[PDB]
């Protein structure tokens, strides 16, 4: 007995809910990024990098 | 008995109640990118980049 | 018995009730970055860079 | 144009999402009456006695 | 255009989310009653007595 | 235009988020009643008696 990993909870979501209620909704992008509307969401990640909002990075690496 | 990688739970969501009530919902893009409406998800990476929101970069690596 | 990593909750949500009432939603992004309604949302990294929010940044890194 | 009955919404359940989750459940009844879990249940009477919770009524008109 | 009984909503339920997460539930009836767990109801009665709950009464009318 | 009965909204429940996290839940119940988790209920009586709660009534109406 020695339980190294043991009963773990890593990046969990669990009883949500949610009610939404909307008339009109509008996105109009014209260059870059748009994110919206993210909603019970889970990661985990070993040796590398998450993200759960974007980038959104012109990576103009020139010349 | 040594439960190196015990009962364990990375990377999720469980229990979700959503009710989504929306009339009109637009969505006009005219370049880089959208993302929109994500919900119940989960993701477990190894040695990796892992992403739920875009990488929305105009990767302009010139010359 | 040791437990090294034994019970943990480590970036955990739960038990989230909201409620969303709007009539108008608009987004008009020209450019760079946007982000909204990030709900329940989890990560867990281990030798990583975690973002919840974006990194919104035009890396210009010219000649 | 009178619309005397015109466009109603009477005894009406719309739009529902539960998530139930339970280990164990039990009902054990020796007598009477148990009514349980009852759900997006709409009734619509005219001249006449509307019930969804039970009688429960030990009627004993006797002599 | 008179609109009598014009655009109405009368006992109405919409827009409901709910998560119930219960490790155990127990019902023991030894006489009466017993009315759990309702959720998402809706009644419209003309000329007649509505219950949502139960009439729950020995109603002994003796001799 | 004269709008008796116009655009209503007559015992009308909407836009709920309920989350309930119990372990253990119990009602042992011998005589009476019990009523118990009542949730996004409506009614619309008319010419009527309306109950949303028990009548409960040991109703000994004796010789």
């Amino acid at each position: 007995v020695l339980y190294v990993g043991s009963k773990t909870k890593e990046g969990v979501v669990h009883g949500v809910a949610t009610v939404a209620e909307k008339t009109k909704e509008q996105v109009t992008n014209v260059g870059g990024a748009v994110v919206t509307g993210v909603t019970a969401v889970a990661q985990k990640t070993v040796e590398g990098a998450g993200s759960i909002a974007a980038a959104t990075g012109f990576v103009k690496k020139d010349q």
